[PDB]
């Protein structure tokens, strides 16, 4: 079907992450970001990817990995899940819950309850509907889902911490010439 009448979010900007497991380069993940739907949340993530406020994601780790669920990172202050901050302060409100965790590859803010978004985020590896309405969804992996799956399946300990550090070796912003809609899947 052409799906003329299905409602869809638009990718307005992209971020790339070049990832490593231990000292091995494993490839690039490119995330499309929904800047018309959740501008405040996207602007935070993009600024943290560029490092332009003097802090950000470069060389931070994915400190919590759960196979058949998600990979979580973004704690660039403590690297353990206790830290991170947004460009608006330590915490900012949930912007909206317009988007859901529709399937593998959706990118969403980690939190410790209502209105506690900072810098930590996760990339789902399955549909995670139980987080809908609780975590703010703001992007989707468009390239490099296979690289996400390498992280997803890395050996972890009983606290879900990778045995070898999984790091964002490089990251930044990629401009999108013309915003484009994607399926809610
Ligand atoms: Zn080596
Ligand atoms: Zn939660």
């Amino acid at each position: 079907a052409m799906d003329e009448k299905k409602k869809r979010p638009k990718v307005t900007v992209k971020v790339y992450f070049d990832l490593r497991i231990g000292d091995e380069d494993i490839g690039r993940v490119v995330i499309g970001l929904f800047g018309k739907t959740v501008p405040k949340t996207v602007d935070n993530f993009v600024a943290l990817a560029t490092g332009e406020k003097g802090f950000g994601y470069k060389d931070s780790k994915f400190h919590r990995v759960i196979k058949d669920f998600m990979i979580q990172g973004g704690d660039f202050t403590r690297g353990d899940g206790t830290g991170g901050k947004s460009i608006y302060g330590e915490r900012f409100p949930d912007e909206n819950f317009k988007l859901k965790h529709y399937g593998p590859g959706w990118v969403s803010m980690a939190n410790a309850g209502k209105d506690t978004n900072g810098s930590q985020f996760f990339i789902t590896t399955v549909k995670t509907a139980w987080l809908d309405g609780k975590h703010v969804v703001f992007g989707k992996v468009l390239e490099g889902m296979e690289v996400v799956r390498k992280v997803e399946t890395t050996k972890t300990d009983g606290r879900d911490k990778p045995l070898k550090d999984v790091t964002i070796a490089d990251c930044g912003k990629i401009e999108v010439e013309k915003p484009f809609a994607i399926a809610k899947e």
